[PDB]
């Protein structure tokens, strides 16, 4: 579990969104595993606006933050999980690292701010849903 809290937005994995998220929906995209809902309180996270390929992510199944090198956001085939069939997920970045299903939502960050959230795992890889192209998170 986990979310990004930027401005009056809450960014979560679409597959972990609650009824309150769907009832206060701003935007969702199944191909990216992302959903954004509106918040009453302002958040403290800042979004990175960059092409970094090194950063640090939080792994809840180890209570640890790990430094990683990660690929550029791409269209990647992901095997079937409890939430999606085997399919192509877009705007996904891969790194070598530990990730169990419940690790989804953990933040990946670089020197500029939040880069994305854990979305996929298995085979000793971790995948992150990028948010750096969502410029509108910084306004309204
Ligand atoms: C944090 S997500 C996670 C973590 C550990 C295990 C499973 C998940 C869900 C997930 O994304 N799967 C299902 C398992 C799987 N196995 C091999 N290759 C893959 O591409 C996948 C994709
Ligand atoms: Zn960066």
């Amino acid at each position: 579990s986990g979310a990004i809290y930027v401005g009056n937005y809450r960014v979560v994995n679409r597959h972990l969104a609650t009824h309150n998220d769907w009832a206060n929906l701003v935007w969702e995209d199944s191909s990216r595993d992302l959903l954004v809902s509106s918040t009453t309180a302002q958040g403290c996270d800042t979004i990175a606006r960059c092409d970094c390929q090194t950063g640090v992510y939080y792994c809840s199944s180890r209570r640890k933050h790990y430094p990683v090198s990660f690929s550029k956001p791409s269209l990647i085939f992901v095997e079937a999980s409890e939430y999606y069939p085997a399919r192509y997920q877009s705007h996904l970045m891969l790194a070598v690292g530990h990730s169990e299903p419940g690790d989804c939502g953990g933040i990946l960050r670089c020197q500029h701010g939040v880069v994305g959230i854990v979305s996929t795992g298995g085979n000793g890889l971790v995948g992150f849903a990028d948010v750096r192209d969502l410029l509108w998170l910084d306004e309204e």
